[PDB]
RNA sequence: GCGCGCUUAAUCUGCAGAGCGGGGGACCCAUUGCACUAGGGGUGAAUCCUGGUAGGGCGAAAGCCCGAAUCCGUCAGCUAACCUCGUAAGCGCGC
């Protein structure tokens, strides 16, 4: 619940691959700022989740308030802010 | 060495078939998971608590024992089709 520079969504299709899930996050998220990096994993434990990493927090904050519940693939998309991530921290 | 037996999927036929087993792997169902570095998982009865113990083997029974080892490599839920490997080894009696 602590602003960050990565913002943590969940309750994603686990259905849709990572390729056009990512494909399809940055298309959503890269009008709210630039995107640092998008990281997808469909392992049994990271499955239907994504990090979306943003240059700048207000991109982060502005994305996170104005996409919350989204129906996204059949399903409301719940977002939360992330720890830093590694490119964030380094 | 051979004849019965025993744990085990570990046995038969002339490296390969048959038989016996292990793992991956859709739809369906279940899973809401804070990651970018031991974690997660598989064979087996062999797991846990600080000698006990879950769980297993022989035995009609009472009783006697095991309660090991090791591997995949950061990854594996269920799962037809399908893809794959294993068929090592350790003993008890007799001649
Ligand atoms: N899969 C398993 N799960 C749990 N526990 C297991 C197990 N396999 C074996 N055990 C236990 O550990 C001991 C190991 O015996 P092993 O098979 O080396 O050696 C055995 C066996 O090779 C042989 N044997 C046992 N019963 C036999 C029988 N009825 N006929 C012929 N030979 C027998 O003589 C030895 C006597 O063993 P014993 O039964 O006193 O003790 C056995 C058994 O109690
Ligand atoms: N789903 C999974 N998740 C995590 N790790 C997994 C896994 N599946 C397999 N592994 C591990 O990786 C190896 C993969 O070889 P595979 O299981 O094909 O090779 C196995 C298997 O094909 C066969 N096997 C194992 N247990 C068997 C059994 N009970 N009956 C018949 N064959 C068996 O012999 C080999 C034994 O070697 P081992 O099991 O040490 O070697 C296994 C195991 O250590
Ligand atoms: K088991
Ligand atoms: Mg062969
Ligand atoms: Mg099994
Ligand atoms: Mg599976
Ligand atoms: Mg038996
Ligand atoms: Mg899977």
């Amino acid at each position: 619940t602590r602003p960050n520079h990565t913002i943590y969504i969940n309750n994603l299709n686990e259905k849709i691959k990572k390729d056009e899930l990512k494909k399809s996050l940055h298309a959503i998220f890269s009008r709210f700022g630039q995107i640092l990096d998008i990281l997808v994993s469909r392992s049994l434990k990271m499955r239907g989740q994504a990090f979306v990493i943003f240059k700048e927090v207000s991109s982060a904050t502005n994305a996170l308030r104005s996409m919350q519940g989204f129906p996204f693939y059949d399903k409301p998309m719940r977002i939360q802010y992330a720890t830093d991530s590694d490119i964030i921290a380094k």
